[PDB]
């Protein structure tokens, strides 16, 4: 069935992408402790992995002889809904990661006792600073942190593209 193994391969590809996203998010959370949940989309990775889980369950039910066709098209509508939800969540993650990288491109940071103090240049002598605790050297913020952000945004855009083309094929077979 040409139209049947395509959801399976898309589901496993999205599983791999979500696993990579969650790993990158946990690495970012391990970079420093003072950061917030809004900063890293590891929650988004968890959500899209739950999306992959429910998609796998629906595909397993559908591959076996379904009890009801009513359940079948209800589950297909749910599959379309979750593909759209994964798309919107990945888009939000892309936007947040891009904004955070754009922010981190324009901070000057210095090493504080077991921490970092990153302040921004201002015309007035006063300025707003931020404290990143449990950070020995600020290079970890200027090094692996921005690499992690780039990998996270690449994975998020790839996953969003996957969800969008999944919706594309769904309505190319549905409308």
């Amino acid at each position: 069935c040409c139209g049947c193994r395509f959801p399976l391969l898309l589901a496993l590809l999205q599983l791999a992408l979500g696993v990579a996203v969650t790993v990158v998010g946990f690495l970012m959370a391990s970079v420093s402790s003072s950061l917030l949940v809004r900063a890293t989309p590891y929650w988004a990775g968890i959500i899209v992995c739950v999306v992959a889980y429910l998609g796998l369950f629906m595909l397993c039910v559908s591959y076996q002889v379904d009890e009801r066709t009513c359940i079948q098209f209800s589950m297909k509508l749910l599959y379309f809904v979750l593909s759209a939800l994964g798309l919107v969540v990945c888009v939000l993650a892309v936007a947040f990661a891009a904004h955070h990288y754009s922010l981190l491109t324009h901070l000057t940071c210095e090493n504080a006792p077991d921490s970092c103090q990153c302040k921004l240049p201002s015309s007035e002598p006063l300025s707003r600073t931020f404290v990143y605790r449990d950070v020995t050297d600020c290079t970890s913020i200027t090094g692996t942190f921005q690499v992690f952000l780039l990998v996270q945004m690449v994975l998020n855009l790839v996953c969003g593209l996957v969800c969008l083309v999944a919706c594309f094929v769904m309505w190319k077979h549905r409308y």
